[PDB]
DNA sequence: TTGTGTTGGCCAATCA
DNA sequence: ATGATTGGCCAACACA
């Protein structure tokens, strides 16, 4: 029964659980969107590093010439 | 007038828009999870490449030094 | 003003 | 029994 006290504490506690469950999921989804930003920046950095190292190797190999 | 006819049809339209909006959001999330796996594979490829070149450079520098 | 898209809350069923 | 999930729906508000 809606007027039942047990019912009331039930709804009160579930409303807290539901909000909590959904706030957690919103968090996880934002984290994933975040990882995409980090991985993208990091791959960009590493790619530039691949290019820097390649230049250093070419500069060294010119000494042979 | 939460008993009206205009009301019930307004509710129907919103409930449809809500399901559509939620499907779109969940799809977007699915795509993002995919983008992460993709970026992760690329990141590991780049890591190996940088390590490989660093060792190559190190070996080569050691050679010149040994002159 | 109106209509759709978003966001977040509630109820209830179901899982753990 | 209790907290976590999930899906249907309401309503305010953002966006056009």
């Amino acid at each position: 029964d809606k007027h039942s006290d047990e019912y009331k504490i039930r709804r009160e506690r579930n409303n807290i659980a539901v909000r909590k469950s959904r706030d957690k999921a919103k968090m996880r989804n934002l984290e994933t969107q975040h990882k995409v930003l980090e991985l993208t920046a990091e791959n960009e950095r590493l790619q530039k590093k691949v290019e820097q190292l390649s230049r250093e190797l070419s500069t060294l190999r010119n000494l042979f010439k």
